[PDB]
Protein backbone atom coordinates (compact mmCIF):
# COMPACT_ATOMS: atom_id res chain seq x y z
CA UNK A 1 0.00 0.00 0.00
CA UNK A 2 1.82 2.92 1.19
CA UNK A 3 5.32 3.31 2.63
CA UNK A 4 7.39 6.01 4.70
CA UNK A 5 6.11 9.18 6.29
CA UNK A 6 4.82 12.21 4.86
CA UNK A 7 7.08 15.21 5.00
CA UNK A 8 5.59 18.20 5.50
CA UNK A 9 5.76 21.43 7.21
CA UNK A 10 5.88 19.87 10.69
CA UNK A 11 8.75 17.43 9.75
CA UNK A 12 10.97 20.25 8.12
CA UNK A 13 10.40 22.19 11.63
CA UNK A 14 11.79 20.01 13.90
CA UNK A 15 14.69 19.93 11.53
CA UNK A 16 17.76 21.99 12.57
CA UNK A 17 17.83 23.45 8.69
CA UNK A 18 14.62 24.66 8.56
CA UNK A 19 13.59 25.12 12.29
CA UNK A 20 14.02 28.93 12.20
CA UNK A 21 12.47 29.59 8.86
CA UNK A 22 9.69 32.24 8.37
CA UNK A 23 7.90 30.50 5.41
CA UNK A 24 9.07 26.64 4.73
CA UNK A 25 8.55 26.26 0.84
CA UNK A 26 7.22 22.95 -1.42
CA UNK A 27 10.76 23.04 -3.01
CA UNK A 28 12.23 22.79 0.93
CA UNK A 29 9.93 20.04 1.26
CA UNK A 30 10.56 18.29 -1.88
CA UNK A 31 14.23 18.34 -1.23
CA UNK A 32 14.02 16.85 1.80
CA UNK A 33 11.88 14.67 0.66
CA UNK A 34 14.49 13.38 -2.43
CA UNK A 35 17.12 13.38 0.60
CA UNK A 36 14.68 10.66 2.28
CA UNK A 37 14.06 8.91 -0.53
CA UNK A 38 16.53 5.77 0.42
CA UNK A 39 14.97 5.17 3.53
CA UNK A 40 11.57 3.60 3.09
CA UNK A 41 12.95 2.03 -0.31
CA UNK A 42 13.78 -1.00 0.96
CA UNK A 43 10.13 -1.90 2.25
CA UNK A 44 8.84 -0.45 -1.60
CA UNK A 45 11.41 -3.10 -2.79
CA UNK A 46 10.49 -5.90 -0.56
CA UNK A 47 7.18 -5.17 -2.31
CA UNK A 48 8.04 -5.58 -5.54
CA UNK A 49 9.59 -8.68 -4.58
CA UNK A 50 6.49 -10.21 -2.63
CA UNK A 51 4.29 -9.42 -5.87
CA UNK A 52 6.76 -10.92 -8.39
CA UNK A 53 7.07 -14.20 -6.19
CA UNK A 54 3.37 -14.08 -6.18
CA UNK A 55 2.72 -13.56 -9.89
CA UNK A 56 5.13 -15.88 -10.91
CA UNK A 57 6.12 -16.62 -14.78
CA UNK A 58 4.62 -14.48 -17.26
CA UNK A 59 4.36 -10.43 -18.24
CA UNK A 60 4.15 -7.53 -15.60
CA UNK A 61 5.95 -4.43 -14.01
CA UNK A 62 6.23 -4.25 -10.35
CA UNK A 63 5.63 -0.27 -10.26
CA UNK A 64 7.17 2.05 -7.12
CA UNK A 65 6.64 5.26 -7.18
CA UNK A 66 8.12 7.84 -4.73
CA UNK A 67 6.45 11.34 -4.71
CA UNK A 68 9.23 13.93 -4.04
CA UNK A 69 7.21 16.52 -5.06
CA UNK A 70 6.81 18.39 -2.03
CA UNK A 71 3.15 17.85 -1.68
CA UNK A 72 0.62 15.17 -1.96
CA UNK A 73 -0.45 13.79 -4.89
CA UNK A 74 -3.70 12.04 -5.98
CA UNK A 75 -4.78 9.48 -8.48
CA UNK A 76 -6.80 10.91 -10.95
CA UNK A 77 -6.93 8.37 -13.85
CA UNK A 78 -5.51 4.33 -14.22
CA UNK A 79 -6.17 2.77 -17.55
CA UNK A 80 -5.11 -0.96 -18.89
CA UNK A 81 -4.34 -0.24 -22.31
CA UNK A 82 -3.36 -4.82 -22.15
CA UNK A 83 -3.83 -6.51 -18.97
CA UNK A 84 -5.07 -5.59 -15.74
CA UNK A 85 -4.06 -4.44 -12.02
CA UNK A 86 -3.74 -6.56 -9.70
CA UNK A 87 -6.50 -7.57 -6.87
CA UNK A 88 -5.46 -4.79 -4.70
CA UNK A 89 -6.76 -1.28 -4.43
CA UNK A 90 -4.23 1.36 -5.62
CA UNK A 91 -4.01 4.16 -3.24
CA UNK A 92 -5.62 7.39 -4.10
CA UNK A 93 -3.34 10.05 -2.30
CA UNK A 94 0.25 9.79 -1.86
CA UNK A 95 1.73 11.91 0.71
CA UNK A 96 5.51 13.91 0.28
CA UNK A 97 8.09 11.05 1.27
CA UNK A 98 5.79 8.55 0.41
CA UNK A 99 6.12 5.24 -1.68
CA UNK A 100 3.08 3.27 -3.05
CA UNK A 101 3.42 0.02 -4.96
CA UNK A 102 1.24 -2.09 -7.50
CA UNK A 103 1.42 -4.63 -9.85
CA UNK A 104 0.21 -4.77 -13.37
CA UNK A 105 -0.08 -7.42 -15.36
CA UNK A 106 -1.08 -9.42 -18.84
CA UNK A 107 -4.28 -11.17 -19.26
CA UNK A 108 -4.64 -14.31 -17.49
CA UNK A 109 -3.67 -17.04 -20.45
CA UNK A 110 -2.79 -14.60 -22.81
CA UNK A 111 0.09 -14.25 -25.50
CA UNK A 112 -0.41 -10.44 -24.78
CA UNK A 113 2.17 -8.43 -22.40
CA UNK A 114 1.56 -5.48 -19.83
CA UNK A 115 0.22 -1.83 -20.73
CA UNK A 116 -1.10 1.17 -18.69
CA UNK A 117 -0.61 4.05 -16.87
CA UNK A 118 -1.58 6.13 -13.96
CA UNK A 119 -2.06 9.88 -13.98
CA UNK A 120 -1.40 11.76 -10.66
CA UNK A 121 -2.16 14.93 -9.91
CA UNK A 122 -0.35 17.64 -8.13
CA UNK A 123 -1.34 20.37 -5.84
CA UNK A 124 0.00 23.06 -8.30
CA UNK A 125 -3.13 21.64 -11.10
CA UNK A 126 -0.16 19.63 -13.15
CA UNK A 127 -0.95 15.85 -13.99
CA UNK A 128 1.73 13.70 -14.45
CA UNK A 129 1.03 10.47 -16.90
CA UNK A 130 3.25 7.60 -15.85
CA UNK A 131 3.33 4.58 -18.42
CA UNK A 132 4.62 1.39 -18.79
CA UNK A 133 4.65 -0.91 -21.94
CA UNK A 134 6.10 -4.18 -21.28
CA UNK A 135 5.80 -6.67 -24.59
CA UNK A 136 5.49 -10.41 -24.87
CA UNK A 137 7.35 -10.56 -28.14
CA UNK A 138 10.44 -10.37 -26.61
CA UNK A 139 12.17 -8.86 -29.85
CA UNK A 140 11.15 -5.60 -28.41
CA UNK A 141 12.15 -4.26 -25.28
CA UNK A 142 10.29 -2.93 -21.78
CA UNK A 143 8.87 0.48 -22.28
CA UNK A 144 8.47 3.24 -19.68
CA UNK A 145 6.91 6.90 -20.05
CA UNK A 146 6.55 10.02 -17.93
CA UNK A 147 5.20 12.67 -19.01
CA UNK A 148 4.01 16.09 -16.81
CA UNK A 149 1.12 18.31 -18.25
CA UNK A 150 -1.29 20.64 -17.21
CA UNK A 151 -4.19 18.82 -15.14
CA UNK A 152 -6.57 17.55 -17.29
CA UNK A 153 -4.51 16.96 -20.05
CA UNK A 154 -5.51 12.96 -20.45
CA UNK A 155 -7.60 12.09 -22.39
CA UNK A 156 -8.50 15.36 -24.05
CA UNK A 157 -5.02 16.59 -25.05
CA UNK A 158 -3.79 12.98 -25.53
CA UNK A 159 -6.15 10.39 -26.09
CA UNK A 160 -5.72 6.38 -24.98
CA UNK A 161 -4.80 5.37 -28.13
CA UNK A 162 -2.25 7.80 -28.74
CA UNK A 163 -0.38 7.29 -25.85
CA UNK A 164 0.07 3.45 -26.07
CA UNK A 165 0.98 4.72 -29.73
CA UNK A 166 3.87 6.14 -27.73
CA UNK A 167 4.69 3.26 -25.21
CA UNK A 168 4.92 0.58 -28.07
CA UNK A 169 6.94 3.21 -30.57
CA UNK A 170 9.13 4.52 -27.33
CA UNK A 171 12.77 2.78 -27.72
CA UNK A 172 14.26 3.78 -23.88
CA UNK A 173 14.20 1.69 -20.56
CA UNK A 174 14.36 5.20 -18.79
CA UNK A 175 12.13 8.30 -19.32
CA UNK A 176 12.33 11.96 -18.07
CA UNK A 177 9.68 15.18 -18.31
CA UNK A 178 9.51 18.52 -16.63
CA UNK A 179 6.79 21.21 -16.89
CA UNK A 180 6.54 24.36 -14.76
CA UNK A 181 8.32 23.47 -11.22
CA UNK A 182 7.92 19.30 -11.43
CA UNK A 183 10.20 16.54 -12.85
CA UNK A 184 9.02 13.07 -13.56
CA UNK A 185 11.34 9.69 -14.07
CA UNK A 186 10.48 6.51 -14.94
CA UNK A 187 12.84 3.72 -15.66
CA UNK A 188 12.01 -0.43 -16.33
CA UNK A 189 14.16 -3.60 -16.17
CA UNK A 190 14.08 -4.94 -20.06
CA UNK A 191 12.21 -8.61 -19.16
CA UNK A 192 9.39 -10.21 -18.78
CA UNK A 193 8.55 -9.76 -14.80
CA UNK A 194 10.20 -5.97 -14.69
CA UNK A 195 10.93 -3.87 -11.68
CA UNK A 196 9.46 -0.13 -12.49
CA UNK A 197 10.22 2.58 -10.31
CA UNK A 198 8.62 6.43 -10.92
CA UNK A 199 10.16 9.87 -9.21
CA UNK A 200 8.27 12.92 -9.39
CA UNK A 201 10.49 16.06 -7.84
CA UNK A 202 10.56 19.67 -7.45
Amino acid sequence: MLYGVEIDEQYLRVMEEYKDKEVITQADMAKVALQRKNVYQDQAEKRQAELKAEYGVGVCVLVRVYNATGGPITAKIEESFRGHFGAHTREKRIGNGQWTVFIHTKSAGAAVGSAGCIVYGTTDNLDIFSGWQNPWNRSWDSQVLVEVRQSGHWWKNGSKDYMLHLLDTHNGQNSDSSYGDVKAHGSTGNETTAYVEYVYSR
